[PDB]
């Protein structure tokens, strides 16, 4: 049911550098994948143009953010296109690994830690506040899958028994113990202000009971 894979070297040596290195602006980890969820969105919404039917799973296209100050949880629920096993496994690996490449070269180069978007490897940039991500996504040609790494060059896919999404991706961060300022209704919304304004789909935060 579990199957363990190895990071691409490339991947596995950005991750050890998010996490080791001494950077404050940690709060750009929000935008990288508020940009993902948009990216997800953008693709759903132009392949249903051609096939009405892929919106058969969801019609709405939005991005739900979700803190849980209980379980040090900081939950990323968007309605976009969703990741395959071969997306989780290979796929993505793949453009990832090129792009890492670029990266590392740019830092060593002078650019700092806020210019990964660039690069397409934004989504690593959780590791900055999460000691543990996992990744429950939903893609209209395939079944629900659990991606999940705590890094140390290795992460899990299984097929994810939980409750059905329909189409999309949920990213929960088990955020790190000096990070739970992320978890705070003004924190988060002076973020999504500050980097992700302009993003074209409703952000909505669910605030705690
Ligand atoms: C690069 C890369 C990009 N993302 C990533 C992450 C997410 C999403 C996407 C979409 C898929 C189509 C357009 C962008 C990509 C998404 O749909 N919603 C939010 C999370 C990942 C990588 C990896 O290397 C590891 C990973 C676990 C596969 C996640």
């Amino acid at each position: 049911e579990v199957e363990t894979f190895a990071f691409q070297a490339e991947i596995a040596q950005l991750m050890s550098l998010i996490i080791n290195t001494f950077y404050s602006n940690k709060e750009i980890f929000l935008r990288e994948l508020i940009s993902n969820s948009s990216d997800a969105l953008d693709k759903i919404r132009y392949e249903s143009l051609t096939d009405p039917s892929k919106l058969d799973s969801g019609k709405e296209l939005h991005i739900n953010l979700i803190p849980n100050k209980q379980d040090r949880t900081l939950t990323i629920v968007d309605t976009g296109i969703g990741m395959t096993k071969a997306d989780l496994i290979n796929n993505l690996g793949t453009i990832a690994k090129s792009g890492t490449k670029a990266f590392m070269e740019a830092l060593q180069a002078g650019a700092d830690i806020s210019m990964i978007g660039q690069f397409g490897v934004g989504f690593y940039s959780a590791y900055l506040v999460a000691e543990k991500v996992t990744v429950i996504t939903k893609h209209n040609d395939d079944e629900q899958y659990a991606w999940e790494s705590s890094a140390g060059g290795s992460f899990t896919v299984r097929t994810d028994t939980g409750e059905p999404m329909g189409r999309g991706t949920k990213v929960i961060l088990h955020l790190k113990e000096d990070q739970t300022e992320y978890l705070e209704e003004r924190r988060i919304k002076e973020i999504v202000k500050k980097h992700s304004q302009f993003i074209g789909y409703p952000i909505t935060l669910f605030v705690e009971k």
